[PDB]
């Protein structure tokens, strides 16, 4: 009966407009250097993952690689990222020896759950006899298209035929539509969602990897007291329910993790009690119907299903959790995710955000490094960044945002589209 | 490792320009009816797979669904096909009960190997404790763009930065480039490649599902003796080496299979010695470097690797095989695929095609129903269509193209891009 261990991994800085690392007209190197391409990010990410996992010089003992990516075929005109991953170890050195040659690889995809799906696929290979050491890397580049062209691409997450007509920013508009229903049922408020953003940015300010690291926002600004915090939607039914600060960033970046089973650890010279490890006690995936939406906007049924499956499988309750990473593609989502995960009861995420319970000094800190709101959302990377952020907290590696009490139990909740795909894992510190 | 059984599956007609089933100006219903959308193909495919697998009324015993698709995000503006699959069983019956709700689902992608990769992913879930019965479906719609546009999209399978420049028809140009090198090393000829096409069209003529079922072509025509069989490439270095008839069809269609382990069969009331079943003795995947090409165009090293891994895992040799399905994205590729699979030694595919050994009455029939050339190539479906074609021959289901001696051992070889991803299975009849 075969356990799965996080051995190590790597998260790149997440970059886009508003980051000093993002090269644009404004930037000292505009004209001299360029932002990384997807290929370069995938290269930096696979290499970093191998390095931080003790695999440098022995990359050949990895059995297989899975890539999570949503829109590479659109933003970067590039699909078929498996062989891209296979050429990533020695990218840009012609004819170099390549220990990864001929190993199995593929790209998996389920909108913003694509990294989460890459981890589950790697885990099935670990439990199946196919692999003892797997690499799961997630990468995304989205800064190559205008905001509106980008919006149309991200609508690939939605039921395009049915929902694209709502707004050029289809996917935001779907969360603004939830917020309307949520406000109508007094489930929570736009002040509450502002408090989520306040928290995300304050955390991001302590994370040099975060897209919005350098951006400071007060609750007041996040609540709409700032002329630049615009209600940008075109759809007049939903316009008033979503501010710029309520939305995740359009970022580029990657995250990688090495996952091993007990034979994998043996091959690396490691024991299962090794203090650099974290055990994935469980992982579960739930998918609903792309074509049909539940009436109750105040419940993410699919994400609730995934979390309840993961916790049950690991035999714990949400109150046992010491830390969580959840899918705050909007502030609206973070609130819904506290309830989906079960750290708050239905209609009570608001108590949590009012009382500070999910802040860095709260009793259940969530998205300690900034979340998708401030850390950023390079779509395919996000599912794997969530795992590595729990890992990093457990190993005491988060520096200015390190939790004071090293967490014993953590949970991840990764969602694709409008709660249509959900992946949730339970992690146990070793 | 539990064993894995094909319980049933389904192939749709493959449609595009040249099929009487494809609606265009010249078709009796042009203006009245439309061709199926990707959602409609996925619906028809998921449904038909369940119907020909005995899962009707019990679809809930399926543990997971994996969709293979390459370019849905481009041609149909739609990613996130996992929840599209979960909504496919009851598509257009609004509000209906849905036994697939909340089950795990994802899309996998490796260019034209995407369906092969679906099958292996579904197999790992079956060997891992996660699944006892799985549904693997592959679907594609590509008729929504012009030829040249479609060329650019399919170039997502290439190293786009490095190779898109070769020609609008990037993929055909890359195989024309192999043909030039092949001719310079007398490996085989354009007359040989014409014979592959003659065979593919003669087989397609006996297959009412084939895109080119209606189209009769002699060897002469396939060999360039037909003014309309044009050398269409723009790239003057490679132009002379590729005719229209050497190329797979731009088709829309789907294919699905239900795969169960021994516990899955038990649940369905089936024994593993049930003569409706086929066993997948082995499956393997090999992936090379997207960014670097081997010098010897006369060897598909990656496909050779995948086949040698499969056959070895099954403990057989190519001479044990009775039937195969291989990836004839071009006639040129079929010839290479004989050598990759090992049914001809290096430099000897030509003997095979000259002697008729891979015809329907040969000793090792290949692509008995027309291959990607005549059956058609809806990219994501192809890998699964290949499994089902071996299954169908084994179960005596192929009608005018049924082999007279029921095959005991079959192989598939599925490839993505320019021999950068390969997946090969060994099937054993029961
Ligand atoms: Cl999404
Ligand atoms: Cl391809």
């Amino acid at each position: 009966a075969s356990r799965v261990f996080i051995v190590g991994g790597h998260i790149t800085p997440f970059v886009g407009k508003g980051s000093p690392l993002f090269i644009d007209k404004k930037h000292p190197d505009f004209g001299k250097k360029k932002n990384m391409t997807l290929e370069e990010i995938l290269a930096t990410t696979v290499q970093g993952t191998m390095e931080h996992s003790g695999l440098s010089g022995r990359e050949g003992i990895v059995d297989q690689v899975v890539v999570g990516n949503f829109l590479g075929e659109l933003f970067s005109s590039q699909g078929h990222l498996g062989p891209a991953a296979i050429g990533s170890l020695t990218y840009g050195q012609a004819g170099s020896k390549n220990p990864l040659m001929y190993k199995p690889a593929m790209r998996v995809e389920g909108a913003a759950a694509s990294g989460g799906l890459a981890v589950i696929s790697a885990m099935n290979a670990l439990k199946s006899g196919s692999a003892d050491i797997t690499l799961a890397v997630g990468v995304e580049v989205q800064t190559t298209a205008s905001a509106r062209v980008g919006g149309d691409y991200l609508a690939r997450a939605a039921d395009y035929q049915r929902q694209r007509q709502l707004d050029d920013f289809t996917f935001p508009c779907l969360f603004a539509k939830r917020m309307k229903y949520i406000a109508e049922h007094n489930h929570f408020t736009m002040e509450d969602t502002a408090r989520v953003a306040a928290k995300a940015y304050a955390n991001g300010n302590k994370n040099p990897l975060a897209h919005m690291h350098t951006r400071k926002l007060t609750f007041e600004q996040c609540n709409g007291e700032d002329p630049s915090n615009v209600k940008f939607l075109g759809n007049e039914t939903y316009k008033e329910y979503l501010r710029m600060t309520d939305c995740s960033q359009v970022s580029d970046g990657g995250a990688g993790v090495v996952l091993a089973n007990e034979e994998g650890l043996r091959k690396m010279g490691l024991s299962p009690n090794d203090s650099r490890l974290v055990e994935i006690k469980s992982i579960a995936c739930a998918v609903s119907n792309l074509y049909e939406d539940p009436d109750d906007a105040c419940c993410m049924f699919t994400s609730r299903q995934a979390a309840q499956k993961a916790l049950s499988m690991a035999n714990i309750k949400p109150s046992d959790l010491n830390v969580a990473e959840v899918h705050d593609c909007f502030t609206i989502a973070e609130m819904l995710m506290y309830e989906a995960l079960g750290i708050a009861e239905y209609g009570h995420a608001k108590d949590l955000i009012r009382n500070g319970d999910t802040t860095l000094e709260g009793r259940i800190p969530v998205n300690t490094g900034g979340g998708l709101l401030s850390f950023g959302h390079p779509v395919g990377a996000t599912g794997i960044k969530q795992i590595m952020e729990v890992y990093r907290q457990m190993k005491g590696q988060c520096e200015a945002y390190q939790m004071k009490k090293i967490p014993a139990l953590g949970a991840t909740l990764n969602m694709g589209g409008d709660d249509k795909t959900a992946v949730s894992a339970v992690l146990q510190n070793i």
